[PDB]
């Protein structure tokens, strides 16, 4: 037998950082969960019990805190790139670092219509994520994403004209509820190294904001023919607004809300035009994916 | 042996309702999870296999949907009171209904700075809940609550002057992070029946809003001496603003964020005044509770 | 306003302890999650910011580890009683301790049909729990429980003869699936203090084992007329086998598995006698509770 | 823009099937959660709102139940292969099916030392999974796995001789706790189609059993030099025992249990040789992966 692939590191490293503006007194907080996995010339730790090649996962944890102390942690694309580059430059035998960061929302509180200097609220479990792969000799690959954005529209969704055969019971519809949890990823063109990532720093937050805005607007305004057709519209727009993106991927559950026939009870009318009370279904759910790139 | 207490019913009943304003085209959605448990003269179902006394839990489920179809579902205090009263009036041998409702957030989307007629976002997993106990001959008891409100302040929290003995290692501090998930419950004075609950309908949303506002403002503005002292301030204010409330209960975890000493690494300064990077602790956590009533 | 009730302490304290038999080399592990909440003369911490009355929750955490170091951690009824008694005896102004312990399964591995001296498997998320309330002057109240015991029988469950009215759609049945997660609690007669708890030590594990055995046997062998009737049979037997128990409480979800009509597809027969494939329902679920005591 | 990749289908389809032996009266239950995603000539559903190419996800759900009604559901490798082949043969324009199945444990109860004909217990949340990719013209690729197997050994684990530099604080150790949740996957050689999968049917359960046995024995018996070295030993053995496997992949968290220094309290000795009480750490955790194939 032979080691065909190997990677190891530290997962679920929770990190908080505060920035204090001495002039204004305003404080800003960042909280993330970080995972770093390394690859390189480490096969002998598996095959020969040679621990000399192992940078201990505990040390990886220390390095994350030290790096957060000495560098900005925002945008996460930059922090992840710094963190990954560290490992491949510091250790001769480590040739790739894989850094995943999940950013948690701490949104500044408004009290009496003014932003509070040091108090924050978690408004939703929506996340902003990055995956950064730093590979010696092959630059920096960054996939940015948002996830956990849960939305619902109560009308202006349709689904008709699908294939019908002996396995089909679903009725065509011209008015249904559509609800999903959005997972959207945009993949950046490969960067040559940290200097290049640094040069594009302002684009990271801007492109996240654009992705979020396009998602919300398109969902709200499209008279949707299907989840497939609506998601494609979103992806198309994001690619149009940022030329440094190569592909956009969406993965969307179709979280079903079923009509409830109540006609058995006193002829009560609760279907079609008369539908008011629905039963949200926890499972199963549709799952629709697409990756859109440039012609 | 003897049956000392018994209750049975249906849990985890997910319900969605939409309201459509025909004049304006605006739609408003409500989504809840409902639990209804009944008590009464039902001992024989346990002791003698006498199912004749059982209103089937499946029927309870049907009744929830039917009741939602024929009545407003907001405020939840009113809906719960209608639902519970139904069971004790319909069935001679059922003498108490216990209704728990969890309300899920569907917040109307703003697109291009205007509120959208039919699109919604789940902004946070914060819930508004009610517990309604309808007891034949003893009126309607309602406990209203908010839960899952997660907040953090980065300074203006202290903790010093606590008891110190041979079990104590905690250092006194004049500046720490304070973060919690707020669970706040206000218990209404007993209501004589549905007519009385109906008479106070506007107070339900108003008091929820007040509880939320007082919680957020006090947390943000109190230079906190402890979780105990800050929570008492919140409870005191709520009782002052609504005379129909008898008690207010808060249950607050103290979600710890620990300093990380980095001095072992190149004398790096990250404690006390120099603390910037912290380690959020998943467990253990402090848990502090209090119930405040009137003198 | 006035403090009507208050309690505070440390939740989610994870503890592991190992015992090493030097003679045989056999090691035995225990893992628990502990919560300790105190009550007493502590109102001034809430009302006047008087921290002098506060035994810090961090100190409570230390005390749990120290107590585990110096005492047996099994049975949990004994450990909880020691832990709670500590607080009320050590601190003059603390008058009640509330100790909750969840015990996690670490079951010794059998390798090649022999028990391994130091390797363990988590066989299921079933828990053994205790709630111990130690109140100055009022002795020690102990509620023991098992939870998370998930079972299913594929036949020998019935449900017919329930009330039928205009809210009823459920068909009577003489053969259905029954599946539940068992939560069973037995409440001990009040103990005067630690000496008395110590005197009954062997009864704790024995009664847990009996409760578990009676639950499993009755579930498997009863041709069940309802969840109500079957659970009563369980409770009756436990009370008969241990005279130091005052009440037994069961709380049982009815986790529904629905028939799937497939007759629309090529007349395929999958209902009643021909039912083979079913759809497990995640929600809603029935919830049935009962507390049984002595005549 | 252009569609670069697309797949869609139904996730979280819960399925139960019962088998009844009429001769013996013995019943056997199977419960699974199934996900089916299709690929093929479906781009126009995204780009042109052409639903004619869509086999509705609701129909996919129906097909899963129908297929379960007419075929054995065990071993899951066979069921997944039947299910996937169905889609690529039935629909001209569908060219790949991706089937994921998670199998839930229902273990027959022993009552009074005899196996019960129709009662079952969920002994642990360990799963047996399959991923089956059926691609028109390219046969059937099957990855089988076990997951959620949680184990702990209290001694006979070491970790010393790792790299030490200015980022390192971890002390070398010759005796520590090792605990993990095992995720192990074995990838079968490509199969030409259903006939070939059918021919190897007995190997599927046998190889699952072997993987499980080798995992447990090696974990229990290896005086482990590291997680890396122990996992390699497991993978090597599995490959040796089944020639139709091409690679074995393990992904193992290192779930840390920390010593607790109690010397501050009355000189209490709880570290090194004297360590008895430990603090299980929920996060962070090491994460170690490896893929082993043939020379
Ligand atoms: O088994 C281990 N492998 C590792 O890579 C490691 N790093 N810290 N502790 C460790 N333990
Ligand atoms: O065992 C049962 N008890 C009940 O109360 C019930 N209601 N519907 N189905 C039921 N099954
Ligand atoms: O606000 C706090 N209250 C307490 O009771 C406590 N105990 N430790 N830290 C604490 N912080
Ligand atoms: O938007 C949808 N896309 C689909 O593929 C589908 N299948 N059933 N319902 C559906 N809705
Ligand atoms: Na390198
Ligand atoms: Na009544
Ligand atoms: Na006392
Ligand atoms: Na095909």
């Amino acid at each position: 037998s032979a080691v065909k692939a190997a990677r190891y590191g530290k997962d679920n490293v929770r990190v908080y950082k505060v920035h204090k503006d001495e002039k204004t007194g305003v404080q800003t907080v960042y909280e993330m969960t970080v995972c770093v996995l390394l690859e390189g010339e480490i096969e002998t730790s598996y095959t020969k019990a040679d621990n000399s090649v192992i940078v201990a996962t505990d040390s990886i944890k220390n390095t994350i805190y030290i790096t957060a102390k000495q560098n900005p942690v925002t945008p996460p694309e930059l922090f992840g790139s710094i963190l990954g580059t560290h490992f491949i430059e510091k250790y001769n035998h480590i040739h790739a670092a894989h850094v995943n960061i999940v950013c948690h929302r701490w949104t500044r509180m408004d009290i009496d219509g003014k932003p509070h200097p040091h108090s924050f609220i978690r408004d939703s479990e929506e996340k902003r994520n990055v995956q950064v792969d730093v590979v010696e000799g092959k630059g920096i690959d960054i996939k940015s994403s948002l996830s956990g954005l849960t939305v619902l529209k109560s009308t202006n969704s349709q689904f008709w004209g699908f294939l019908r055969d002996e396995y089909t019971t679903l009725k065509e519809t011209w008015d249904r509820i559509l609800s999903t949890d959005v997972d959207a990823t945009w993949q950046w063109k490969n960067f040559s190294g940290l200097q290049e990532v640094r040069s594009h720093v302002p684009k990271f937050d801007a492109t996240w904001a654009t992705a979020r805005e396009v998602t919300l607007k398109t969902f709200a305004e499209d008279n949707s023919a299907s989840v497939q057709a609506t998601m494609y519209k979103m992806a198309e727009q994001i690619l149009a607004r940022q030329q440094l993106i190569e592909t956009v991927e969406y993965s969307l559950p179709n979280k079903h809300y079923f009509e409830i026939d109540l006609s058995w009870h006193k002829g009560l009318q609760n279907t079609g035009k008369n539908a008011e009370v629905f039963a949200p279904q926890s499972d199963p759910n549709g799952l629709i994916k697409c990756t859109v790139g440039r012609s």
